[PDB]
């Protein structure tokens, strides 16, 4: 299991519910005002909660993730949308609770090329099966990855709030610290070498869309940073080793992930913060019904520094333009 857990008491959950009334702007149509109101209102959250979130945000020895339990109950939840294009989560009370927690940690951001720049994306099963694929997506394991491995503007954190869970849908987490503990000195040194080229994810592609950084990037290393607190960039579908040993080292990371990954089945009222520099994530197979009661998460992204993406956004805008990813 996860172990890095923050459990809100009923009094803390009640304070959070009250503080959410200070966030009144439309999350989709006035994203910057919505996020700025959440950042200001987050000062009213219980100090014990704020302390834990700031410690996690600092990063040093943070475990790669933070699971938050005991959020106020999801009460009049609409049916789970059958597609992930509606942005239903963005108008629920859970999205306000998620914004308050997010804005303690850092600045919320969105990407034009990822779910049409929605402040909160609906993470719901897709019935879609493209040419290469032999299954709709939930029918296969979502492989270990860091979010936007190809992009220097990738989020620092991935935020997932659970509206409806599925008991067979396990979220898998595996930290860069867990990886390094299983490797030899030589494997660690090689993972720190720029031996992997990156490719823009197919979902980021569009007619007439050109990326300033091109379609193929790198070579880049898989590991970087401090020896005792390494950062990881990984994605087997979008990363190709420049040589046979670099390709074999990707397999070594995958085997270590299967051996050491921790799992958690997200349930209503829970929120998971993933440190996108310190951990990789994945998801098991599950069997959605597309009946209105399927697994439904609200996903959002966090960056420590909004100035790093200013060149890619408009003034008082929260959306990174596609060509800059
Ligand atoms: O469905 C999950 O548990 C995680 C999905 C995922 O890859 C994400 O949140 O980026
Ligand atoms: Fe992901």
């Amino acid at each position: 299991e996860v172990s890095a857990i923050l459990v809100l008491t009923s009094s803390e959950a009640s304070t959070l519910e009250r503080v959410a009334d200070l966030v009144t702007a439309h999350a989709l149509y006035a994203a910057h005002d919505f996020c700025a109101q959440a950042q200001l209102a987050a000062a009213e959250l219980p100090s014990r909660v704020v302390a834990r979130l700031q410690e996690f945000a600092w990063g040093d020895m943070n475990e790669g993730h933070l699971l938050i339990k005991g959020l106020p109950q999801v009460r009049s939840l609409p049916p789970t949308p059958t597609s992930n294009v509606h942005a239903v989560a963005a108008t629920t009370p859970m999205s306000r609770y998620q914004a308050l927690i997010n804005e303690c940690v850092g600045r919320m951001i969105a990407y034009e090329a990822e779910g049409h720049g929605h402040t909160f994306q609906d993470m719901v099963p897709s019935a879609m099966s493209a040419h290469s694929q032999t299954s709709l997506g939930s029918a296969v394991e979502l492989e270990l990855h860091t979010e936007q491995a190809f992009s220097p503007l990738r989020p620092d954190f991935v935020s997932l709030a659970c509206l409806r869970g599925d008991p067979r849908a396990l979220t898998y987490l595996f930290s860069a610290r867990q990886l390094v503990a299983t490797l030899t000195t030589q494997e660690i040194a090689m993972l720190r070498e720029p031996m992997w080229t990156t490719t823009v994810d197919e979902s980021f592609l569009a007619e007439g869309r050109t990326f300033l950084l091109g379609f193929e990037r790198g070579p880049i290393p898989i590991l970087s940073g401090a020896d005792d607190d390494p950062f990881i960039v990984f994605d087997q579908d979008l990363m190709r080793g420049i040589s046979a040993p670099a390709q074999e080292l990707q397999q070594t990371v995958i085997r270590a992930y299967y051996a050491e990954r921790v799992s958690h089945c997200l349930a209503p009222g829970e929120m998971l913060l993933i440190d996108n520099r310190r951990a990789v994530h994945g998801r098991s197979i599950f069997a959605p019904r597309f009946d209105g009661a399927d697994r439904f998460l609200s996903r959002s992204f966090i960056v420590a520094d909004g100035s790093r993406s200013r060149h890619a956004r408009s003034s008082f805008g929260r959306v990174v333009s596609a060509r800059f990813s």
